[PDB]
């Protein structure tokens, strides 16, 4: 058909109401008297009433003002009957559009926003985002779009113009140069954002920006120069503590200290770090000793655990340590192997003067020598003067000395000043002389009667060589009760022989011999004789 | 609206009853039961129910056959309530056409049309017109325009195809030739008109036409030669009447008659026309006259009044008359002054031989002689003979004479056959005699005594001249008593006068003259005298 055009009406209408907007006739009316009644949303339907018609003209009239926000379009049915009752014409569809009024300001997203970034960043760097809305119409007017900007940012200091937004997009971004935690950390600027692209109406908003830490800050000594004492040997141990500043963030890496010495002498020095105030806590590496050094002139440098974001001033603590004296014992100079000395030593003799020494050259401490070790007492010393001398018998020949060997041991203490013990060893050689002289091996026989063979008999000499060279047989007072005398060809044995048929058991053979001489005297080596033919025989 | 399209139906529709037209739906049936009605004439008015509706369905019917003829329209109004008992929707208005169907055969206008013409009419000549209807539409289709045509004229003579007829106007008109009244006075022709121009039904009607009159036809005379006697003179007078017989219509003047004569030889003929059978009535104009012709041969055309419609033959009569005879009295010749006769005629003496005349030569019939006027008796008369003879003492001198006359008057009359009279005067010159002689003029005197003067006395002669020519005086006895005679100078008188003194008185003197002579004798003039002197005077 040829229908009918919707009906474009503006929003927030205002003036005398009502308002015809067009009249329809039905032209089936030549006949009776057509009755024009309507129908829908915004008539008889929610919202009622908005429109009506005029039964006898065909006027459509709107009522009262409307908000598009609320109802943006309306869709109709009109119709017409007869005074019979009958409908003469199929009904018809009716629209209406409401077209868009500025009636609407914008608002925020948010009623504030949060930002945040580092303060050594360059400039051209985005930040935050900020967003906000208008309920009208943005799609074939400007009642709906809008421009963004920023007014004042607090903190007007360092300058004011750290900031700018894209006034399209609403994103801010770092404009200038001069972020610093340190001195400003948190910025509160207020925003607004616009209808018609800047031109309508306006609003406000707050978004808050806090700035990231940076490495800006070395860190700074308490003193610059310290002093401590210090002693010589126990340790390991804590000789001075140090302090200092640095001023990005506490918990942090910008904020943690790292020692270290320039120079370490015998390199007898460590240094660690502590989560306190994070002092520099020095101490010794491996005891010291002395009399060798009493200054320490050493510096210290102190870092973070990340590098600098920025060229700095690496500053350094000079430090001066003192070495104070502990005293220690004396020691004799050898453990000796002196005296290569002779037995027939005068129980009163110089042995062994000897002496002593002690480190500390504080000397003006003496001490006292003591002896100690001992299988026993023969020797003996002047305590005040360290002399050796031999008191006593000795005797090479017999019972502690083991090897050539007497070894002793003896002390010496540190008075004068404090305490004091000196471990020292002393083998001293003694000397062969010829004491004893030649003995006999068995000294009881068991002789036959018949015909007794030989009684092998032999010697020994507690001497050392020569002193033991070969012998001389001798027979005392019966050197015939019938005995004779004589030597093995091998040197140590002599064969006993008599030379009568004699007697029953029970009787002696006085012996006598000779080395070099000594000419011992031996003795009686009984002899048990018990009947027989010639084998020496085991008796009765 | 989306309204609803009429609906066309058949007119004397027939097959099953019902038929169902169309379906109406209510829209607004979602919520309850709607009920369908509907009103309006054929509807619930007047004729109810020719359609009805299914309440339920919404169907609409015809409920039996229809006659466009009666009603070829109708209108109606269509509803639906709901159950409750509210209308829905606003009527509806529906309209049905009724279709013609050739049901209706035509009508003539009259049961029978009438009409005349003349005779004598050229061919295509319009003469009536017919009519006649059919009431099924003509404006749409056919079922209502008709053709005309003829089928059927009575008197199939001369021809039967004297007429046609226009087939679209139903005109007629005259196509051939050779209508008379005289011989087909009246034609009855029938007619015919067709539904479809001539395709469809037909009719018969009935045209009937009188034809007018012509002079078709000229006079005709029954006899062709007629003959009548007639007399001479009384006269003007019906001679003979005459018969013929036109044709054409009679009190027309295409039947009255009109006569005339070729030749009228004295124009003693006169001829008149009569409304009876308009015969010819012939007469005489002036009397006839005799003996001067006994024969009339003439002839007499006759012509209508009006002229003729064809060229005709005139016919003539020719007709023969005859004179009888009248027999007229007889005349004398003059009227004569004739006879210069004297006076002294022998009675009995040849005066006028005369003689008279008489008109008729059929003359053997005579009359007879006689006088008639008359101062006293003298004359007389032969009647056989008419001879006029003079009986009779005659005087010129003296009474009934007037001037020299005498004038009488006679008569002749006509025998023999018939009657007669003639006046005939006549004047007779008299004659002069010399009878009388001379005469004294008085008689008696008076005469005086002493001396009487001279008596004169005259003379006087009954005679004429020269018969008193002059005289002669004379006096006998007393020529001397004493008396002398004398004459006048100029003739007439005579002087008497006595001679003697005598006496006194009474007493005569004889006189006596003469004029050619004659003498006479006269007389006594006797004389009365009286005493005195001399003057003639009175007496005594
Ligand atoms: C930003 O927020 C802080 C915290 O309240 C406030 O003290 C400061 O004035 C605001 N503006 C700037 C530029 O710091
Ligand atoms: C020396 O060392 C001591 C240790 O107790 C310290 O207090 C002092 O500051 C250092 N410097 C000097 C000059 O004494
Ligand atoms: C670190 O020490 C320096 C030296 O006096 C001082 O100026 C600075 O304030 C100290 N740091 C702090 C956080 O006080
Ligand atoms: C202190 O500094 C030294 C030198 O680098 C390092 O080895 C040590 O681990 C540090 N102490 C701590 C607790 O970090
Ligand atoms: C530390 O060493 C420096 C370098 O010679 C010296 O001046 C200072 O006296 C020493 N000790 C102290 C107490 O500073
Ligand atoms: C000698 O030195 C040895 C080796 O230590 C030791 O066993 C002995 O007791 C010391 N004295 C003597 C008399 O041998
Ligand atoms: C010296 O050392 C000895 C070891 O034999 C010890 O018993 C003594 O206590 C020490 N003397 C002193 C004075 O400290
Ligand atoms: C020295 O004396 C000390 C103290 O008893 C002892 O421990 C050590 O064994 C002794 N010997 C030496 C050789 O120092
Ligand atoms: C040997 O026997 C004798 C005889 O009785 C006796 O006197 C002596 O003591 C014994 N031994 C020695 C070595 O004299
Ligand atoms: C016409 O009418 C006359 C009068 O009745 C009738 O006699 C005649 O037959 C009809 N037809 C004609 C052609 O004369
Ligand atoms: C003569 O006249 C008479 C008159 O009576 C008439 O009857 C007759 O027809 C006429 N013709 C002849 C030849 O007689
Ligand atoms: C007129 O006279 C003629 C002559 O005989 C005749 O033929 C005719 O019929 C007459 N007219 C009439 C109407 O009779
Ligand atoms: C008869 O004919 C004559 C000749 O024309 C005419 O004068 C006369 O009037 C006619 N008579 C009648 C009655 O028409
Ligand atoms: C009439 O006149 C004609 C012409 O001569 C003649 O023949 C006839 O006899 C006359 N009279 C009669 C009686 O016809
Ligand atoms: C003569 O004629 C005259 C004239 O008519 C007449 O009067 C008279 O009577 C006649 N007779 C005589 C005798 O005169
Ligand atoms: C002749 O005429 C006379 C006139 O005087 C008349 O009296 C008479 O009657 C006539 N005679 C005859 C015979 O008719
Ligand atoms: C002749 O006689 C007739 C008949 O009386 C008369 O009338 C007439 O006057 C007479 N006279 C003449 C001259 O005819
Ligand atoms: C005249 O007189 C005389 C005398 O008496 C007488 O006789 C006579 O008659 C008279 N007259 C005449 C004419 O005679
Ligand atoms: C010093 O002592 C600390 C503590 O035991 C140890 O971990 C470190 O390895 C040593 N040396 C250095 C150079 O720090
Ligand atoms: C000082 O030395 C440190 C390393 O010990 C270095 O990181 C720092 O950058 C140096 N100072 C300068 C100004 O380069
Ligand atoms: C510490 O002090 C000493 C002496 O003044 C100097 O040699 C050393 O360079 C100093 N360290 C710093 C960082 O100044
Ligand atoms: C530490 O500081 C001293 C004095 O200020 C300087 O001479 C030395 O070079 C510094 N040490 C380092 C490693 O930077
Ligand atoms: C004494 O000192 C010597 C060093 O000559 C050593 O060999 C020996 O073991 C020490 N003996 C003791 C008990 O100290
Ligand atoms: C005695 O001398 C030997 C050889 O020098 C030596 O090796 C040994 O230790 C010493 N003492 C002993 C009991 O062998
Ligand atoms: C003849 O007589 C009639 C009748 O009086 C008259 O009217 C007519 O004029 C006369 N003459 C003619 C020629 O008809
Ligand atoms: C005969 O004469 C009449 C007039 O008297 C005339 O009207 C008629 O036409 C004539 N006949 C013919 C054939 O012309
Ligand atoms: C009448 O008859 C006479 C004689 O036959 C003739 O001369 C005349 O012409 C006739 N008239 C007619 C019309 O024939
Ligand atoms: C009348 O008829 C006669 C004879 O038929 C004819 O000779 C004559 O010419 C006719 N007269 C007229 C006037 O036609
Ligand atoms: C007689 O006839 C004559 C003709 O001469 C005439 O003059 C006169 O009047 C007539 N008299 C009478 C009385 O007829
Ligand atoms: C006699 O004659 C005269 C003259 O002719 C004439 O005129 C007259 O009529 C006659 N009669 C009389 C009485 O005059
Ligand atoms: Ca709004
Ligand atoms: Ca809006
Ligand atoms: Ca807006
Ligand atoms: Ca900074
Ligand atoms: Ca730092
Ligand atoms: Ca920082
Ligand atoms: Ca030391
Ligand atoms: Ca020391
Ligand atoms: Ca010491
Ligand atoms: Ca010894
Ligand atoms: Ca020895
Ligand atoms: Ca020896
Ligand atoms: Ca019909
Ligand atoms: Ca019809
Ligand atoms: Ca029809
Ligand atoms: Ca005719
Ligand atoms: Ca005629
Ligand atoms: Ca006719
Ligand atoms: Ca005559
Ligand atoms: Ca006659
Ligand atoms: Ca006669
Ligand atoms: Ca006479
Ligand atoms: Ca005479
Ligand atoms: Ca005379």
């Amino acid at each position: 058909d040829w229908v009918i055009p919707p009906i474009k009406v503006s929003e927030n209408e205002r003036g005398p109401f009502p308002k015809r907007l067009v009249q329809i006739k039905s032209n089936k009316d030549r006949f009776n008297k057509v009755y024009y009644s309507i129908t829908g949303q915004g008539a008889d339907n929610p919202p009622q009433g908005v429109f009506r018609i005029e039964w006898e003209t065909g006027w459509m009239l709107v009522t009262r003002p409307l908000d598009r926000e609320e109802y943006d379009k309306y869709v109709l049915s009109s119709h017409a009957v007869s005074e019979n009752g009958s409908p003469v014409e199929e009904p018809m569809e009716i629209t209406i559009n409401v077209i868009d009024q500025n009636d609407n300001r914008p608002k925020f997203t948010q009623d504030v926003f949060r930002g945040s970034v580092r303060e050594g960043v360059q400039p051209g760097t985005q930040v935050m985002a900020v967003s906000a809305t208008d309920e009208d119409d943005n799609i074939d007017s400007l009642n709906g779009v809008l421009s963004y900007s920023i007014l004042k940012q607090d903190p007007e200091e360092p300058i004011p113009n750290l900031f700018t937004i894209n006034r399209e997009t609403g994103v801010i971004s770092l404009i200038g140069t001069g972020l610093d935690r340190e001195k400003f950390p948190e910025y509160t600027l207020t925003v607004q954002a616009t209808d018609l692209e800047g031109a309508g109406l306006s609003v406000e908003g707050k978004a808050i920006i806090q700035i990231t830490d940076a490495n800006d800050n070395a860190p700074i000594f308490d003193p610059k120069t310290y002093t401590a004492l210090v002693p010589e040997n126990e340790i390991g141990f804590e000789v001075q503590r140090l302090s200092v500043t640095d001023l990005d963030m506490p918990g942090t890496p910008a904020w943690q200290a790292v020692y270290k010495i320039r120079v370490n002498e015998g390199g007898f020095f460590n240094i660690t770090t502590d989560p306190e105030s994070n002092q520099g806590i020095l101490t010794t590496a491996k005891g010291l000793d002395f009399e060798l050094r009493k200054q320490y002139v050493l510096q210290i440098t102190v870092e973070n655990a990340e590098p600098f974001s920025v060229p700095l001033p690496t500053s350094t603590a000079t430090v001066t340590v003192t070495v104070e004296d502990v005293n220690e014992a004396p020691f004799f100079v050898p453990a000796v192997s002196r005296v290569d000395v002779s037995e027939d030593l005068s129980r009163g003799e110089k042995i062994i003067s000897l002496v002593a020494q002690d480190p500390d050259k504080q000397q003006i401490q003496k001490l006292s020598y003591f002896i100690g070790n001992d299988p026993a007492r023969w020797l003996t010393v002047n305590k005040d003067n360290g002399i050796v001398t031999g008191n006593g018998n000795l005797d090479r020949e017999s019972e502690y000395v083991k090897n050539n060997t007497y070894t002793v041991i003896m002390l010496v203490t540190d008075d004068g000043v404090s305490v004091g013990t000196g471990t020292g060893t002393l083998i001293l050689h003694v000397l062969d002389v010829n004491d004893n002289g030649p003995v006999p091996s068995p000294r009881v026989f068991t002789m036959c009667d018949q015909n007794p063979e030989p009684q092998v008999l032999t010697i020994s000499d507690a001497d050392i060589p020569p002193n033991t060279y070969p012998y001389k047989v001798s027979l005392s007072h019966g050197s015939d009760l019938t005995w004779k005398a004589e030597l093995d060809s091998k040197g140590t044995s002599m064969l006993l022989s008599p030379t009568q048929q004699l007697k029953k058991g029970d009787y002696s053979i006085y012996v006598l011999l000779s080395d070099a001489q000594n000419n011992p005297q031996l003795t009686v080596v009984n002899a048990t004789v018990c009947s027989c033919e010639g084998k020496a025989i085991k008796c009765q």
